[PDB]
């Protein structure tokens, strides 16, 4: 059965609710982004209207094989009427195609659903600037002050500089980057750009990237592994065994691997700085874990919410334990009381 925090009251709408069968009363199913925990249940035999971004629509059609008649793409930053209700989609600063949804209810209530997002000050000058928001459905992934990590720009600077140094010292080094979903494409794109190379990958991953409306994409990626000195592999293969195996397949072209595992937050963030990060090394293989986040830090989340000043907050992540629920509710009260409300 579909939980309360995935339903929008006073409407026939649900958000990211595809794993519960036919939801009684739902006339339109919104999908915030193409990550598996959110699309769970969608498949080629789905027969209800799905509302989403153009990029998400491309992935539904080509990867999940949802029929074209049921896919309803909407432009960003544009007032649209859906089943008699005004809605707006806003960029979520998450993965490609990810959106937040503003719902203008018939009774005068205004609801913002963030989907998954990485809060940014630029959101303070979107269409959010105008009007009051009564209810906020919030991505609370990292809602605790221990969750710190650098800017995406800082992390990419580290990756580019590390890769360029290694390959300039040894022109026979291969660079490998792990992936298991869409998002974080800047990691491999920025490294390949500094090395003067296209990014090589499987047919399956190439298909996925071809759905994302990235400018000049044909100039940046390839299925010809031999032509490329930056390769993408499934995240599960980014370990000494998997990388040794991959090096064997390259036909004596390379004699060293430098690999990157983009993660979210890890406990090594509580001790180390990005500048001081070191790899795990065995022989001619080195692996860097880099903290490239597509979710808000605690401080980014706090700033956004204190600016928006919602009357009510409904968390959408870490909802399963009493301890998590109590901790989040305490921070929301601090933030409110502190802002002067
Ligand atoms: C806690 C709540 O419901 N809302 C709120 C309102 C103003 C500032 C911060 C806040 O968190
Ligand atoms: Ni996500």
């Amino acid at each position: 059965t579909c939980p309360f925090y995935k339903k929008i009251p006073g409407t026939g709408f649900t958000v990211d609710a595809f794993q519960y069968g036919v939801v009684e009363g739902c006339t339109a199913y919104f999908l915030t982004h193409f990550h598996s925990d959110h699309y769970a249940g969608l498949s080629k035999h789905f027969t209800f209207p799905v509302y989403c971004s153009e990029i998400t629509g491309n992935l539904l059609k080509n990867k999940l094989h949802v029929q074209e008649q049921y896919i309803h793409p909407l432009p960003l930053d544009t007032e649209c009427i859906v089943n008699g209700v005004k809605v707006v989609l806003l960029d979520a600063n998450h993965c490609p195609g990810a959106v937040m949804i503003l719902f203008y209810l018939p009774n005068g209530t205004v609801i913002l659903h963030t989907g998954d997002f990485r809060a940014d000050p630029s959101m303070e000058r979107s269409l959010l600037a105008d009007q009051k928001v009564h209810m906020l459905y919030l991505d609370t992934t990292y809602c605790s002050p221990e969750y710190t990590f650098p800017s995406q720009q800082e992390v990419i600077r580290f990756a580019i500089n590390t890769a360029f140094e290694a390959v300039t010292l040894n022109p026979h080094a291969l660079v490998v980057c792990g992936t298991y979903s869409i998002g974080k494409e800047k990691v491999f794109l920025a490294i390949a750009d500094v090395l003067g190379s296209k990014v090589g990958m499987s047919q399956e991953k190439y298909k996925t990237l071809q759905c994302l409306n990235i400018p000049e994409i044909n100039s940046l990626i390839t299925t010809d592994m031999c032509s490329s000195l930056v390769h993408l592999l499934p995240m599960m293969q980014i370990n000494f065994k998997g990388l040794q195996s991959h090096l064997k397949k390259c036909g004596g072209k390379y004699n060293q691997i430098l690999a990157f595992r983009p993660t979210g937050w890890t406990h090594s963030n509580k001790f180390t700085r990005i500048a001081d990060v070191i790899p795990q090394t065995k022989g001619n293989i080195s692996i860097y874990g880099i903290p490239y986040s597509e979710h808000s830090s605690y401080l980014e989340m706090k700033r956004f919410v204190q600016w928006l000043k919602p009357q009510k907050i409904i968390p959408t992540v870490n909802v399963g334990t009493w301890k998590s629920r109590s901790t989040m509710e305490k921070y929301f009260r601090e933030w409110k009381l502190e802002a002067g409300y």
